[PDB]
């Protein structure tokens, strides 16, 4: 058989916020002081709008999960297991705005690995600090969480994607800004 393989989660653009943006997550429903699962589904598409009727601005992941909250309708004493899985940690205004629904109510655990950022300092530090601080547990989802975020989401669990050097560099980016924008140390 002829060696061609497709790589559109390697080092090539492939999210950039909207747009047709590669995002998995994984959400489930806590109800009566416990954490249950209605429905079957593991991580995201690589785009926009989960369901057809019903988009304008679009979800990149951050807003993404956010809908499916409002969509389980919960009464309130219910609590959001939400679980992301981006090749960015942050958004200015995706996650700004997801930052608040979670900072603006004690009842929303989450974990969004994510593969990498990579932003001077304005006009994305707010949806960066925000986010990961009162939104979601931010982890860098580089080489590492990489491999896993394969073992995670993939059938065969860690498909035999190679990896690009650039994620020894970002990893190492979204890492020690992640350090840097939630500690704020400004140094
Ligand atoms: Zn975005």
């Amino acid at each position: 058989d002829p060696p061609t393989f497709t790589f559109n989660f390697n080092n090539e653009p492939w999210v950039r916020g909207r747009h047709e943006t590669y995002l998995c997550y994984e959400v489930e429903r806590m109800h009566n002081d416990t954490w249950v699962k209605l429905n079957q589904r593991r991580g995201f598409l690589a785009n926009q709008a989960p369901h057809k009727h019903g988009f304008l601005e679009g979800r990149h992941a951050e807003l993404c999960f956010l809908d499916v909250i409002p969509f389980w309708k919960l009464d309130l004493d219910q609590d959001y297991r939400v679980t992301c899985f981006t090749s960015w940690s942050p958004c200015f205004s995706c996650a700004q705005e997801m930052a608040k629904f979670i900072s603006k109510n004690k009842h929303v655990s989450l974990c969004i690995k994510t593969a990498r950022i990579y932003d001077d300092q304005g006009r994305a530090q707010e949806g960066l600090r925000t986010l990961a601080e009162a939104g979601a547990k931010i982890s860098i989802m580089t080489y590492s969480e990489f491999k896993h975020c394969w073992d995670t989401f993939v059938d065969h669990q860690g498909a035999p994607f190679q990896p690009w050097d650039g994620l020894d560099e970002h990893s190492q980016d979204l890492s020690g800004r992640l350090r840097a924008i939630l500690q704020n140390q400004e140094n």
